[PDB]
């Protein structure tokens, strides 16, 4: 039974983000909020209810708005699930998520292996 204490907490999961982001291209659509304004797709928050990007994680992340790993990993699964949810398996996007999702479930094993 670990419980992580809060800066130990940044430390242990900021590798985890900066991981995602250095996945060029994959992590390009990712990097800031869905506009579905500016990419016409108006149905977007019909089907997207809660959209969360590696912007806002990071940003939740400097504000110390996750006190424990999974509500982090939470919010990364929220950002994988919408993209899995709204796109087709055959495009660009969901398959760079896919790609993401690889990589995010590599890099949090340490720190799941430090909470069993
Ligand atoms: C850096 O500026 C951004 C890059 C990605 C652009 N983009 C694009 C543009 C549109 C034009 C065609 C294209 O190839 N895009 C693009 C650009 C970069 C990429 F890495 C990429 F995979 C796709 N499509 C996006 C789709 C999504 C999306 C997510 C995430 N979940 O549901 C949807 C819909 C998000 C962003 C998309 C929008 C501007």
């Amino acid at each position: 039974k670990k419980i992580f204490k809060p800066e130990e907490l940044r430390q242990a999961l900021m590798p985890t983000l900066e991981a995602l982001y250095r996945q060029d291209p994959e992590s390009l659509p990712f990097r800031q909020p869905v506009d579905p304004q500016l990419l016409g797709i108006p149905d977007y928050f019909d089907i997207v209810k809660n959209p969360m990007d590696l912007s806002t994680i990071k940003r939740k992340l400097d504000t110390g708005q996750y006190q424990e790993p999974w509500q982090y990993v939470d919010d990364v699964w929220l950002m994988f699930n919408n993209a899995w949810l709204y796109n087709r398996k055959t495009s660009r996007v969901y398959k760079f998520c896919s790609k993401l999702a690889e990589v995010f479930e590599q890099e949090i094993d340490p720190v799941m292996q430090s909470l069993g």
